[PDB]
């Protein structure tokens, strides 16, 4: 890892203006493919999770989760090891976009994020609360470890990966849940799936997902 | 680096998609390569397909490129004129209906001048094409944005069509104007080649590559 | 990218998508690696899926490859070639009829041997696999095209089914075969796996992948 840039905005900068795939340098001197949204809310976005057909399972087990999975042209994880790695350093701002079956488009905004490392179970670290006309869902999340269906790490009497066919920083479920299951539409639609409490309600998922970093 | 498209395919690489050129200034840039039309090696400089991209935008915007590779991009006005500083690139146009029927235009040479010329087009003959010639009218004007009125109008022409475009008053083409889904959708102004399906009747796609 | 899809994987490379891989030459290969297919780190050499790509072509095409990134492609055969000089590849064919049904077949090992041996396959035996073996005729069989007869026929076998492959006379397996939207509009010859659903009932996506 011959130098490279550390982030999306440092690539924009340089003159990359096309949203797309670029490699960042990371701190540690690996080469990671991310995908850099150069264009929404000024650009300089690093794409970390996309959600938009449902041709990705997202059922997966904790080194999937680790290490990411997915596909570039499609939906993906990133990966929490990456995320620790790229959130070490610097102020990375979240936003998260959501829209429904209608082409509606919502979104949540906070000032920080950042995953603690493995032996913390990826914790999340969520700053505060900005805008957002989709509401807050994350905040109740900030401070808890990420889960799987094969890592329990959960507040709940039960394993909410499990119960709820998903992984994050599930409490006792959720306020929010953007790795749940994928539905193409309302009567499809799971008991738990991609929802945000605040926006459309536990339920009541949507079509299209992204969460990026700046 | 590869410093176009030809080049790179005469390399070995023959599938059509994402590669990196390099440019004088030493900078890498993220060009798309079709490979296989007319024998293949063009960059496609932009590209329209679904109006998820906005093309109603700034100088700036215009002169550093803009978009999304995974859908619609204008590449950049300076991208543009370094390219073309040397060698004689031929432009083709490509037009797709909603009914899905495709035409085309060809041009023998494409190259913008500088930014202190205003990214001015200066543009070879018409060869031939479905879609008949509707960019000679453009060819030895500057270019135009809503901040920066260059056209032969006495308004700014960017603005009343919705677009960036090489303007005169207003225009023959206007393939960065304001994206439809239908004919139902049209505006009075759109993604137009006037030689073709006329102005105010749009097309789905439209895609502008040199070779 | 360092020999194969594994290596990438390894190296954290995670998600499916375009790559490259360095030749023994030191030619640079963009390749598609699936990173998630039993464990991941396959090399996809061939996919059929839209019918959007021609896969009627000539010797020199075939060796080169063409296509798009995004849908249908062929790697090429000289590409190919040089990939299989070195290393233990695994095949695995990947086939999808019309209703969404997905059958595989795998082989223990891939090769091509050279121009001069008409990129000859050198194919492992057979492991196992839902659509059954209809690749183990093709093996020490040399390529052919439409303009290159090499098969075991007193006619040209690419041009009688409209693909190119290992023909014998003319084949089991029809990979690059003519594409077919249904059943219905089903040719003579088309996307055929004899062991499968048979000559003359073709499949609507396929993939053809090496580990
Ligand atoms: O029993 C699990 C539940 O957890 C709740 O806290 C959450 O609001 C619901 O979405 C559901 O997942
Ligand atoms: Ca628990
Ligand atoms: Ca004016
Ligand atoms: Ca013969």
């Amino acid at each position: 890892c011959q130098e490279g840039p550390r982030n999306c905005r440092e690539l924009l900068s340089q003159g990359a203006t096309l949203s797309g795939w670029y490699h960042l340098c990371l701190p540690e001197g690996r080469a990671l493919p991310v995908f850099c949204d150069m264009d929404t809310e000024g650009g300089g976005w690093l794409v970390f999770q996309r959600r938009q057909d449902g041709s990705v399972d997202f059922f997966r087990s904790w080194s999937s989760y680790r290490a990411g999975f997915g596909n570039q042209e499609s939906e993906f994880w990133l990966g929490n090891e990456n995320l620790h790695q790229l959130t070490l350093q610097g102020n990375w701002e979240l936003r998260v976009e959501l829209e429904d079956f209608n082409g509606n488009r919502t979104f949540a905004h906070y000032a920080t994020f950042r995953l603690l490392g493995e032996v913390d179970h990826y914790q999340l670290a969520l700053g505060k609360f900005s805008e957002g006309t989709a509401g807050d869902s994350l905040s109740l999340h900030s401070g808890r470890p990420f889960t799987t269906y094969d890592a329990d790490h959960d507040s709940s009497n039960s394993n909410c990966a499990v119960i709820v066919h998903g992984a994050w920083w599930y409490a006792s479920c959720y306020r929010s849940n953007l790795n749940g299951r994928y539905a193409v539409s309302e009567a499809a639609a799971h008991k738990y799936g991609i929802d945000w409490a605040s926006g459309r309600g536990v339920g009541h998922p949507y079509r299209r997902v992204r969460m990026m970093l700046r």
